[PDB]
């Protein structure tokens, strides 16, 4: 199924409640929340508290991308906060993915995993195949850090690879996605698109979302 | 001079723009922003991005309290974001306070320093006396982590001590400040008060602010 989740990171943070409600109105399936602690990536954005306050205003799906080092330590707070999706990083999740995916799941959150550009795609299959597996895989399409970097087409090799072995797994692409790049990723197998400036900086935001969706469905 | 800065951390994060504008209306002199990376304290709140979006909505003074480990790395972003005051922690700022205070200053922000409960007050005098010194000292009145902890009167010893040697230095108290405790701190020497639940959870928020101020001036 197609899923177009705007990256609230490129929105008016002073007006999350507003922005969030406006994206659904325009077609937002999910709301992509990037939580960074400045240690895993040279940048600190938002944490649990935020997520929580936002849940008191919208019932939308909150896709939480955990770019932190101590993810296990966020599972409890984010759950309470009301996160819908919890996605961790294979890099720091080495050696507990099995326990982690279970903690996440047992909290009512859809567990997911992600891998930076330079991380062999193979590394997730084990996590995608486990008894209690992740239900989504996020493929970083740029070096994780700040919004506005150049889309990396090479990363598409990972999308196709995934899509082949797993025909119905939600595959998410995050970084640079927009009209100009949606197609190359749509054909690769991505069905969960995260858009940032391509939406919050468009004259026709609603339109843009409607275009990312078609792309994916026309695939 | 008295300064009553509400702690935006206890506000409706989904509506910062709103909340912030509402506090000025009621009397807020400054807006206390607590930036935590989860590594210096088991909690992650908000980072530069937020601060920035918020600057596009208000001209209020943004008092930034940096509870991070790598503070020097936030000086550049916060400056651009529009922070008015940059306050770092003596614990992690050991060995560069001189260079740090200068970086902060040279960016147009008022440099400040803070010390957890268990940190000998003496440790800041050097920083308060330097050629390019800090212009404010924050005295943690509770163990740094989450809003809602018990005020620690003992910590007042530090306020008095500071106020004595430095008669006109802005002294800030953060943690549990409210009507019930403003006086003990007002008499000690504190003139910059940071209030959280005592304001955002009051029936007469505006009134509360007016009460914290009198306390201080009646001193
Ligand atoms: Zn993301
Ligand atoms: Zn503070």
């Amino acid at each position: 199924a197609a899923k177009i989740a705007p990256s609230m990171l490129s929105s008016d943070f002073a007006n999350l409640a507003a922005e969030a409600d406006r994206m659904v109105r325009l077609g937002a399936d999910w709301l992509h929340m990037d939580i960074m602690d400045g240690h895993f990536v040279p940048n600190l954005t938002i944490g649990a508290p935020v997520i929580q306050s936002l849940r008191k205003h919208t019932k939308a799906y909150l896709d939480c991308h955990l770019m932190v080092t101590n993810p296990s330590d966020y599972v409890e707070p984010l759950a309470k906060a009301g996160a819908s999706g919890f996605t961790f990083h294979i890099e720091v999740s080495r050696d507990n993915w099995q326990e982690l995916i279970q903690s996440i799941k047992a909290k009512g959150m859809r567990p997911g995993v992600s891998l930076r550009p330079g991380t062999p795609v193979e590394e997730v299959f084990p996590l995608v195949e486990a008894e209690n597996p992740v239900e989504l895989v996020l493929v970083m399409t740029v070096e994780p850090g700040f919004g506005g970097q150049k889309f990396m087409p090479e990363m598409m090799e990972k999308v196709r690879a995934l899509r082949k072995k797993y025909p119905s797994l939600d595959i998410e692409v995050d970084g640079g996605l927009g009209p100009s790049t949606i197609d190359v990723a749509a054909s690769a197998g991505a069905n969960c698109i995260v858009a940032g400036s391509s939406i919050f900086g468009a004259a026709e935001p609603g339109e843009v979302i409607s275009a990312l969706r078609k792309s994916v469905e026309g695939s």
